[PDB]
């Protein structure tokens, strides 16, 4: 069964208290959102990790160069899985994987933003088996909404090995739009986040979900 | 005009970062907060260095990557001059990051790490993005990649594009005399002048070497 992800994309870490003391044991994954690492530092990370040790802790780095140094202070802060962003120099997101072994964690490419298929059969070849496809927020923003072309790539992701997070605010009723595909993990940052009440809101995507797959 | 010098500091913590701007903040032109110490520290790094150094161009290299407007905006509450978007970002976030900038007068760079297509650039130029940062990647260089024509090529291509062109790479003075003859906005040096016996003397010999090759 797909695994649930929740995205903290708070600027403070008491503003993600307020989310994680309502949520923390509905989710699977407690991800610190890029705003999260930027907005306090990766201090964001070792303290959710003490908070709730028995959770997969993700650091959305997204990671771009000097792979083997930031990948190590998000490990260090205790970590357990951590993205590169899809464009890094390939040695990058080697150098990343490398780093990540020594911590028996794991790493992810964002597939925020433009990337090619020449590039993803370049992961699998390095290593790499994880791959979020994200529609960007700044993208739907705009207009852009889910379609074939994504369910088409994802599926494709799928076919070549890689184990697919799918993410880019997603709402209870997208859900079945990605019926049939093997997905690893659904993230939810915002319609968790801010909804009316937040524990229904991640209960109601487990049901959905143990009941699609 | 002269290339301008910028310091990157890619520490870990502040007090580490200090150690370096104590001795030649009055060395360079613009003061960089890297991306490594924003991910160390926070976005208190850009506010403590400008209330330290308000006179100097205080650079977040956040490399945002999408949304634009709360990073940017959280960069520039903070007092940055200017922030970094990283290439591959969606056209919107850099959009986004621009219209943040202009509230604050401040600036956006299209920060060139790793893949990226002409495509893109001419998107960039008609968003309105005035400067981009040529960078050769880190790993790529412990890999074994050096400068090249190839490098040379992107570069000046990326500069008759109209945009205001900024080179980066574990540089070393060796390298300067590669990049003759182009209208370099700006030469960032992180390692080579952090990790030098005497930092404040290695950023005056790129200053020397600047005048000299540009003069
Ligand atoms: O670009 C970013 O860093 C976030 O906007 C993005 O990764 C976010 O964390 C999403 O993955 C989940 O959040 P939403 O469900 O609210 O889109
Ligand atoms: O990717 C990063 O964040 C840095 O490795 C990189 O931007 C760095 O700041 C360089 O631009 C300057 O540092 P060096 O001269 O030591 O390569
Ligand atoms: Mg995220
Ligand atoms: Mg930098």
């Amino acid at each position: 069964l797909p695994m649930l992800q929740v995205a903290l994309d708070n600027q403070t870490m008491d503003s993600a208290y307020e989310t994680t003391r309502l949520i923390a044991e509905e989710v699977d994954i407690i991800e610190v959102g890029t705003i999260l690492c930027v907005g306090e530092g990766v201090r964001a990370v070792r303290d959710l990790k003490a908070l709730y040790p028995h959770k997969i802790v993700l650091a959305d780095a997204k990671i771009a160069d000097a792979g083997k140094i930031l990948s190590r202070m998000c490990f260090e802060a205790n970590a357990d899985w951590v993205t590169v962003i899809c464009c890094a120099d390939i040695n990058t997101a080697k150098g990343a994987l490398d780093v990540a072994k020594e911590f028996n964690g794991d790493v992810q490419i964002e597939l925020t933003g433009y990337w090619t298929w020449e590039q993803a059969q370049q992961w699998r070849d390095a290593g790499i088996g994880q791959v979020v496809y994200h529609r960007s927020r700044d993208a739907q923003a705009a207009g852009v909404a889910w379609g074939e072309a994504d369910i088409t790539a994802i599926k494709r992701l799928s076919d070549m090995g890689f184990k697919v997070t799918v993410t880019g605010g997603l709402a209870l009723e997208d859900l079945p739009l990605f019926k049939g595909i093997p997905i690893h993990v659904f993230i939810a940052g915002r319609s968790i986040r801010d909804a009316a009440s937040p524990v229904e809101a991640a209960r109601q995507f487990k049901r959905s979900i143990a009941e699609l797959w």
